[PDB]
């Protein structure tokens, strides 16, 4: 069987999207296998638990497999030894990262808001029937990713896929469930600040420099006051311990929709160069900023090409 795995550092569309590619290829007569790997975010598990799911295989080395990747194209967050793995699939909606083949492979790729609005668009191609509990995950995915439809990332087609699964799934009022995910996301009492740096955390290589970029979305901003102090200690240290440029951490408030950005960076004026948006003490107000892949990457990645 191929092998279907997200990012490191799963999240609920790396998941879920590798779950449902999964069942598609098996489906076509392709044999398949879910996988992750890292453990379950607390949204994932939930949204598992919703529509009956195991989470798939903890599977950390594919040398020697085939891999369908789902939801990036980068060495960074791809398993260790990819390298001596063959890639036959990327499904996803990011930048083209640095991932490479030596043979001729599929790629759909589309910038939408989810991996799984494109997963959709590959039940439609082939012809095969959704399963309720499938559908279910697959909207709970893409109501993630795009925010309950708020983020810039989000499509029509992320829309109108969400509708037509909800119905599927059997889900009548499908943003409900959207804050629903919200709400457990925003449940941080008494988490460790490093379980919150790296609960939702991406290496970049950006022309050579090592870029971490974690990010935490919640109803309320005001989660993280007493903890703010503790979470700028600890990238601090993750810097150090993964010998990287900058370490920034994303504090994503959904309803005000904007995010605060700790910063610690190898360049004092990281955040004046990327956004014209100097931090004061290692902090900055981005507002309107949801999105990391549309609103955070590309600026900084420009920033350290030039
Ligand atoms: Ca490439
Ligand atoms: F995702
Ligand atoms: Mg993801
Ligand atoms: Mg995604
Ligand atoms: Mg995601
Ligand atoms: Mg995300
Ligand atoms: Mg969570």
């Amino acid at each position: 069987s191929m092998y279907v795995v997200g990012h490191k550092i799963p999240d609920s569309d790396s998941i879920c999207g590798a779950i449902a590619l999964a069942y598609l290829k098996n489906q076509i007569g392709e044999p398949a296998i879910a996988a992750r790997l890292g453990e379950l975010s607390p949204e994932t598990a939930f949204i598992l638990e919703k529509f009956g799911f195991e989470a798939p295989e903890y599977k950390t080395s594919y040398a020697g497999e085939e891999v369908y990747i789902v939801d990036h194209s980068e060495i960074t967050q791809a398993p260790d030894d990819i390298a001596q793995a063959t890639i036959v699939g990327i499904v996803d909606h990011h930048k083209l990262g640095d991932l490479t083949t030596s043979t001729p492979l599929e790629c759909w790729i589309r910038p939408v808001g989810c991996s799984n609005t494109v997963i959709k668009m590959m039940y439609d191609f082939y012809q095969v029937k959704i399963p309720a509990n499938i559908a279910g995950i697959m909207m709970c995915a893409i109501l993630s990713d795009t925010v309950i439809f708020k983020s810039p990332t989000c499509t029509t087609a992320d829309i109108r896929c969400v509708e037509a699964l909800a119905e599927i799934a059997g889900v009548e009022d499908f943003k409900e469930v959207g804050m629903d995910m919200f709400k457990v996301k925003s449940a941080v009492e008494g988490t460790p600040a490093r379980d919150l740096v790296m609960r939702d955390f991406k290496d970049f290589n950006m022309n050579g420099n090592l870029v971490g970029i974690g990010q935490l979305e919640v109803i309320d901003l005001a989660v993280f006051d007493d903890i703010k102090a503790d979470l700028e200690a600890d990238i601090a240290k993750l810097k150090v311990e993964g010998n990287r440029h900058s370490v920034l951490l994303l504090l994503t408030d959904i309803m005000k929709e904007g995010s605060e950005m700790l910063v610690v960076s190898d360049s004092a004026d990281l955040t004046e160069r990327a956004y014209g948006k100097p931090t004061v003490d290692g902090r900055v107000w981005l507002d309107g900023v949801l999105s990391r892949k549309k609103q955070v990457v590309p600026a900084l990645q420009d920033a350290f090409q030039k």
